[PDB]
Order: C-alpha cells, then sequence, then structure tokens
C-alpha cells in the first residue's frame, strides 16, 4: 500500500505476563470483587505495576502524585496522545463498566464487539461506548472514520485481538512484558490460523520492571 | 542460602518464539527428514538463525567460517564456557541422536531424563550421554556432581523445563525472544503449577532479530 504511512495505524499495547497471559485466572466477572481468588488481584497488581506508577497515567486517571518521569512515561504519553479511536470486547468492557470511573479513560469513541444490541452509553470526558454487532471489520471501519489522523487501538483483551492478528489487521504489536509468571488465564497468542501474523521486531525499551517491545507488521 | 554463589546454578538458556513456542508442530521423529511438514524446518531455522549467524557458534560447532562479533557473540561463548554439566529430555535427545555430528556439541556429561532403561553412550570429544529413569531430582544431583565448580544446563525441552520450573529449581531463565509467531508447537510455559516461579529482569540485551532476556530468582 503506497499511502500507508498517511493511513491511521492500527495498533495493540498490552502488558503481558512472561508465560503469555493478559489476565490471571480468576479475573471473571463472578470473582471481581473477590480479588483473592487465586490470588487473582495480586498477579494482576504486579502485571499493570509499571503503569500505575508512570507520571502521565498517575495524572490522567487522578491515581495521585508523583510517579517516574523517564523514557517510559514519554512513551505511555505517546499511547495516549496517539490514539483516535478504541475497539475492545465485552469481557473488557463488562469489567471496565464496574472498575472504570464516571469519567471513562478513553476519551474517544470506544467501539464494543458485542452480540448484545445495545444503545451507545455516554460518558463525562468525550468517551462514547458503540455496541457494535457486526464484527471486527465493521467496528475498525467506524474507528477509522472516527479517527482522523490519529490511530486506532485495540485495547483488548485477547479474544478480540486474536481476531484482528488472524484477520492481518494489526499493524504494531507493544508489549510490556513484565517477569510474574501467571500459570494460566487468558492467554493472549491462543487461536492464530494460518497464514500467520508476522513482524519484524522495532524498538526495545528496557526497564527495571518491565521489557518494552514494540513489533511493526512485515 | 549464604553459599549460593559457591554452588553450581541451574539455568535454562532457549530460544523461544513470540507466542511461546520451543519447537513447530510437525518437528518430531516421523517427519525429521521431511522439513516442508507444516513448513517446521523454516520455522526452526527462524527459531535458531540468530546464534548460529554468531563466530563464536560457527567455530565451535564448526559449521563454517566468519561470524558475528559483538556482544552477542560474547554472551554465547559465555553460555558454552560457564557449563560443566547438561539435562535434557527424551525428545531432545532423540532428535540429537539423528542431527548432531559424532562429536556432540555439549562436551560434558549430559543427564537424559527418559523411561528407557540403558548404557551410557559415549561420544568424541567429551560428551557422554546417562539416562536417568529415577527423575529430575536425581538427574540433577548427578548434574551437580558431574558439574564441579561450573554451572547446570537444562538443555530442553519444553516438558523437562517445566518439572524444574515447578520443582523451583531454576535459578537463571534465559530467552531469546524471536519475532516470529508459530501457532502451535510445543508450549514452554504450560503445565505449571502453583507455587509458581519467582523472577526478576536482570538484563535485556537487545538485536535486530532477537530480543535476549535475563531472569533471575527473586
Ligand atoms: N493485560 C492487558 O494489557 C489487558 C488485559 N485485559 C483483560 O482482558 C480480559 C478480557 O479478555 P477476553 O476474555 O479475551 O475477552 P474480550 O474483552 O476480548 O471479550 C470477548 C467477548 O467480546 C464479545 N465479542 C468479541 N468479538 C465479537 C464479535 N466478533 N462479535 C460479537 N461479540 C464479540 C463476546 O462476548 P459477548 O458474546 O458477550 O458479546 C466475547 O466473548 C479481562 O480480564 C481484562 O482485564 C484487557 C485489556 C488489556
Ligand atoms: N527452542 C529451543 O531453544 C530448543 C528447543 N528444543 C526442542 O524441544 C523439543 C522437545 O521438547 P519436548 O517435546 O518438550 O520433549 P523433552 O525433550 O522435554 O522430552 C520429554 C520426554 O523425556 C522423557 N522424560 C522427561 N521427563 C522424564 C521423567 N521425569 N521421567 C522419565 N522420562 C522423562 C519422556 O520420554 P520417554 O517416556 O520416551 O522417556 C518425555 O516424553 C524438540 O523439538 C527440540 O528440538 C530443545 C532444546 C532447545
Ligand atoms: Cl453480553
Ligand atoms: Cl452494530
Amino acid at each position: 500500500n503506497l499511502y500507508f504511512q498517511g493511513m491511521s495505524k492500527v495498533f495493540v499495547n498490552i502488558s503481558l505476563s512472561l508465560d503469555g497471559f493478559m489476565a490471571p485466572e480468576g479475573m471473571d466477572m463472578a470473582h471481581f470483587s473477590d480479588p483473592t481468588y487465586k490470588n487473582w488481584g495480586a498477579k494482576w497488581g504486579a502485571l499493570m505495576a509499571w503503569a500505575l506508577s508512570q507520571q502521565y497515567l498517575r495524572e490522567k486517571l487522578k491515581l495521585g502524585t508523583g510517579g517516574e518521569t523517564g523514557p517510559v512515561n514519554d512513551m505511555v504519553r505517546h499511547t495516549f496522545e496517539r490514539t483516535g479511536a478504541h475497539i475492545m470486547g465485552k469481557r473488557m468492557f463488562e469489567g471496565g463498566e464496574r472498575g472504570w470511573p464516571e469519567e471513562a479513560p478513553f476519551h474517544t469513541p470506544v467501539y464494543v464487539l458485542t452480540h448484545e444490541r445495545r444503545n451507545p452509553w455516554v460518558r463525562p470526558g468525550g468517551t462514547t461506548f458503540y455496541f457494535v454487532n457486526d464484527g471486527p471489520e465493521q467496528a475498525l471501519a467506524l474507528a477509522r472514520e472516527a479517527a482522523g489522523e490519529r490511530d486506532i487501538r485495540i485495547s483488548g483483551g485477547a479474544n478480540v485481538i486474536q481476531q484482528y492478528l488472524n484477520l492481518g489487521l494489526v499493524d504494531e504489536l507493544e508489549i510490556a512484558l513484565i517477569p510474574v509468571i501467571f500459570g494460566g488465564g487468558r492467554r493472549l497468542f491462543e487461536n492464530l490460523h494460518e497464514p500467520l501474523p508476522q513482524f519484524r521486531i522495532d524498538r526495545v525499551l528496557a526497564s527495571p520492571t518491565a521489557t518494552h517491545l514494540r513489533y511493526v507488521r512485515l
């Protein structure tokens, strides 16, 4: 595609356990209010700790003050600022419906892939959730239209990312690889079929608690 | 353990696809002589390419002349030189029985975990394979006795590494993370149970075709 560089990029940016899980076993709606179940809360906390320690996110999410202010924080600023639309699945959405503040932390249109017929959900702070029932290509078409000159983030979870991977639609795959082993949960790289996606390493940013890997489609 | 630094370290050093596989589907003895089956040979090649292009290994394995000569090369040299004994499983052994040169590339005692009651197999160049039938703790006891002041490498494959992980016996875990997606095969991080291994990141060495990760036990 000769004009690729002028097009909005479709990217994934996630935190992954060393063993390849995006969520620990027991992190489901049934146990959402009991984080001691299979110690899921502690595993989740270990996974996200790097991010929640970045000054920029701490400010943006109103978590508190202080935080780290290096290359990783600048990276996290760019991921937020570059995004014009988000795409996610229903399990991620259900978790957030209960765990996000009223001012949802997207501030863009968000396209939720679900079989449920549901009207859009407006949140203060410039987030509207749209419930898309006709699949990932249509969600992406809507998202590209909404994103303008900015990029499209496939937020997650794994089931939705797998579909975009299988469709050949992920331009950039960014992974914070964390030195925690979950032993179970939602495996990112599962249910992939041929032709499989192909990537090269574009950049690595090492840090004491996470290795930040950036892959771009071949 | 106050004396830990005087004891041989038990380490894993492997190449891993981005999706967490140590071997592609199809790489079995029935298809060992048919590398086009499920494209397994090309996938295996992609996984090991970074190491076979290093000067030190090209010379040691008599693959050919020349090669890369920076930090990655120095790293591979240290991995060979540090090792006083190897532990492996039987599927790895079988592949090697057919694919290693007569002068096997270990040059130390090698303890092969297997149900087969079998006499040792001596190879030119200082390698002897011993077939251990009473489990990974005994193989490690024998390997430690063999290793002297040098380290003990758990060569692989995934099944044997999983046992040592689950036993809490892996001191160091070194992974060349390769930007290839296999979509199946022998998953490294599978069959793990609590209490799960706990690691910290010790070092990352980035290269254009592989990201070299080193984890040490907490
Ligand atoms: N580690 C990280 O960086 C992050 C982790 N997460 C975690 O990911 C987990 C959720 O991931 P996962 O379980 O894979 O679920 P997803 O969030 O991917 O949701 C999958 C569900 O969305 C709906 N759906 C997906 N695709 C379609 C489609 N094409 N048509 C209709 N419905 C569709 C279906 O539910 P339905 O049939 O009910 O509509 C499906 O079961 C959570 O635990 C969350 O915390 C999330 C983001 C980042
Ligand atoms: N990517 C990489 O860096 C590397 C990849 N590899 C690859 O790994 C693959 C092999 O891995 P995998 O399939 O997991 O097999 P393993 O090499 O781990 O061998 C497993 C077999 O060893 C025997 N065994 C293991 N543990 C015991 C035990 N406690 N007691 C008795 N027997 C035992 C069993 O065979 P039995 O019952 O017949 O005795 C078992 O099926 C190969 O394709 C090889 O090329 C290997 C090394 C490095
Ligand atoms: Cl639903
Ligand atoms: Cl719809």
